[PDB]
């Protein structure tokens, strides 16, 4: 419908970074996947994830969640409900939000287009 930024949780991102905060059960819309490299371990996808407001980077899917890339269609411009995830820190310094319960609120094919204009959150 009309208003499709209005789908989003335009400030989650900056929350997520900032705040820590962890009970959010944010709606953000899928800009890009892609794997990262991993040897001889399980495939790991990456995320590049819009709140309407920001982009981010360093979203994670949780290996238990393959199959949402792998079979059923979680891809660019899907709108998403995360339900559960969590914040892990690498030795670098660098934050990964790490993906672990989602729900595909509407599907790539329902939503077509990168829902506003939203641009890179700062560290
Ligand atoms: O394929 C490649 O050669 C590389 S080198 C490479 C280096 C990083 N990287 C960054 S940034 N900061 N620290 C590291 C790093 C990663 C793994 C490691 F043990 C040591 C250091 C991250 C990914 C990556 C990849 Cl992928
Ligand atoms: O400074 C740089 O350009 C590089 S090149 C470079 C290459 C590696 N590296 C080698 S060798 N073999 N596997 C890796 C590796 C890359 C990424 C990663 F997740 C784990 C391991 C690890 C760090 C690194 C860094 Cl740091
Ligand atoms: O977004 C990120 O986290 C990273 S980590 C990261 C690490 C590297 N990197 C380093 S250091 N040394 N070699 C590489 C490298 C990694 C993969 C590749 F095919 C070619 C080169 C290059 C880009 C990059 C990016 Cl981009
Ligand atoms: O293959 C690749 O493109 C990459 S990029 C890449 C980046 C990292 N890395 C380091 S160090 N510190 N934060 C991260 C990072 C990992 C995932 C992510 F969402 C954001 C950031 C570790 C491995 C890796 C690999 Cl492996
Ligand atoms: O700095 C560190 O402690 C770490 S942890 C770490 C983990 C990975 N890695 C591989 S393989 N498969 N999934 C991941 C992974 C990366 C970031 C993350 F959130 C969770 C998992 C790749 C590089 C790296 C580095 Cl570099």
């Amino acid at each position: 419908g009309s208003h499709m930024v209005g789908q989003l949780s335009r400030g989650a991102i900056a929350a997520i970074m900032q705040k820590g905060d962890t009970n959010i059960k944010p709606i953000l819309q899928v800009i890009n996947i892609r794997p990262i490299t991993t040897g001889n371990s399980p495939p790991r996808y990456r995320l590049l994830m819009s709140d309407g407001l920001n982009t981010l980077s360093s979203f994670m899917l949780a290996t238990q969640l393959n199959p949402l890339v792998e079979e059923e269609q979680l891809s660019s411009n899907c709108v998403c409900q995360i339900h559960r995830f969590i914040v892990n820190t690498l030795k670098d310094g660098r934050r990964v939000v790490i993906l672990m319960e989602l729900e595909v609120l509407k599907s790539a094919e329902a939503v077509g287009v990168k829902i506003g204009n939203p641009v890179p959150y700062n560290e």
